[PDB]
């Protein structure tokens, strides 16, 4: 009897990680801590954060982020709450759990995880919420909800080897549907391109603003890689119904760039190389209550773009753009990977 | 307007550490984690725990401990949480707060005490409860208080130059009263012989039962040194009144032993001198909600007759002996220096 919500239902906090591995944050993750706390502090004014730090960063989290942000020590191998965070899940006895699943490093033996793996207890541990195991891997940023029976995913993730080899999609499906709670999932084929860390997480690529419509990363330029599986998402979205059988509204919101890491943000980490095409795109952002924290890349162009677009699509929601959102989307990730909403009961 | 209440009043839930420095608990603190565990377990009957671990640990504490206790992540360098957690203070706007006195190691200098100095705002953060800082150094071990404007202390652990030289007696009798909500402070000269770690903190000494009632650590051996001490604070109890002009009523409670650390004991430490005196006193027990949870030290005769009194002494509480509490001994405290109450509002 327990669903997951969709994400603009009521939230009492967000969950947060802190960047720091120097492998991964060029500069050990000065510019990145810089833009963590911005994205927490933005989201405070909403609803309440804690932001979750190693004891070698707790008091450097802890100076950055303002009083009402709470700063908890929870250890972790990196910081992307979205992927390795619990999935809340709710029953209108207990009303509030979460789903542990498996966690693998985004189909990584194909290089540790161990830490990252606790995160999920930890977290349902701090909050006394009853904890749902599932040997299956998944990760949040892999599937999206409406709250109404329906969930989208990718093809390219959840049926990729390196995620279920076990399982076919029919399994994957059922395990979605029962744990979820949702009667109808809708498998894009293909995430953003350009996203092979985590093999096309769909918050890369589409999310729901409301129960039948989605907003959908896109180009207008035919000859860039984008525009096929654009057009495809489309395309799958134009010809089927949801699970309370309504017919899709699809938004366009634009990719910036394309944008590449240059020679001086590869050098500053301790692998990421010069010219790497950034997995970027506007569509992932978050809904906080009553808000759009949306990123900004530093492409004048799409950023203004987005801000009209998203605050035209989200018109009872204050929409906010974080400055040097680049310097998440350097790591592999955005806004959306380093949240993970946690529903009011 | 805010108070620490007497340690009888209700709680929302008890802090605890756990141990693992093997410099200082004999094979690596196997031994001891299994008396914390039985501690933890035995007040979690009564009221909710916390027990607050390392990165290394937590996986250890879960599974040690039982579902209903909540195990977190908090760094530090030992695990006595009377001493190094807050102080909480209640006003019946807000209504808990804690207070984050200055720890110095138990006057450390005459070696590194910095994540142990953390420890009392971190778990004011996990709480999102109010913190009152201080500049004084001081030590929950240190005092006792009745709830109803009477402290106890000792003067050989806080007039110790190595806490306040800055301070002189009224100075520090003068916070007390601020920060504790107390009338009249009651000064014992001198703690439990043996107790040179702590400098005689009180709470191996005496502590209230009831407003106008103590118990007090005691030796009908003359020929032993705990016998002045003791013989000098019974007859300070009887010499004067509390806050609100009560006489106090002084019940006995007999120390075992004397105890000695042995060879076996001091040659599992990674320094604990093999013959060290334990600094032993059944006073260093835990009041959880309807609980009396009290040492037991492996001495039977002692034991038995502690329980015999404290069941006596506390004829509305559950009396709960701890076997094995010897293993916390050798490092230096009890039940009560592992613990810290979180009032209830
Ligand atoms: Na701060
Ligand atoms: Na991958
Ligand atoms: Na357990
Ligand atoms: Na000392």
């Amino acid at each position: 009897g327990f669903h997951m919500p969709a994400e603009w239902e009521p939230h009492s906090q967000c969950w947060i990680g802190w960047p720091e591995r120097a492998d991964n944050w060029r500069d050990g993750a000065v510019h990145a801590q810089l833009v963590f706390t911005r994205v927490a502090a933005a989201i405070s004014r909403f609803e309440k954060v804690t932001v979750c730090a190693s004891s070698a960063q707790w008091e450097n989290a802890r100076n950055q982020l303002p009083d009402h942000v709470r700063v908890v020590e929870i250890s972790s191998n990196d910081s992307w709450f979205r992927d390795i965070g619990p999935t809340f899940v709710v029953r209108r006895e207990h009303r509030i759990a979460g789903i542990d699943w498996t966690f693998n490093s985004w189909g990584g033996l194909e290089c540790d995880w161990s830490l990252d793996s606790l995160v999920k207890k930890k977290i349902l541990d701090v909050e006394r919420i009853p904890r749902f195991s599932h040997s299956m891997v998944l990760e949040g940023g892999s599937i999206h909800v409406d709250g109404e029976g329906t969930c989208i995913t990718t093809e390219e993730c959840l049926l990729n080897k390196n995620r279920n080899p076990h399982l076919s999609k029919s399994q994957i499906e059922d395990e979605l549907k029962a744990y979820l709670g949702v009667r109808k999932v809708i498998w894009l084929p293909r995430g953003l391109y350009g996203d092979d860390d985590t093999n096309g997480h769909v918050d890369n690529m589409c999310c729901f603003v409301r129960p039948g419509a989605v907003l959908l990363s896109w180009t207008d330029d035919k000859t860039d890689p984008q525009y096929e599986r654009s057009e495809e998402a489309y395309s799958l979205f134009s010809s089927v119904t949801d699970a309370n059988g309504r017919k899709f509204e699809v938004i366009k919101l634009h990719v910036p760039g394309p944008l590449y890491m240059t020679e001086k943000e590869a050098a500053g980490v301790f692998p990421r190389l010069p010219g790497t095409r950034l997995a970027a795109s506007y569509v992932n952002f978050y809904i906080a209550n009553g808000a759009i924290i949306a990123p900004q890349f530093g492409d004048k162009k799409w950023d203004d773009e987005a801000i009209r677009v998203l605050s035209k699509t989200f018109p009872h929601h204050e929409v906010v753009g974080i400055e040097g959102s680049r310097e998440i989307v350097l790591s592999g990730g955005n806004i959306h990977c380093i949240t993970q909403q946690q529903p009011a009961i």
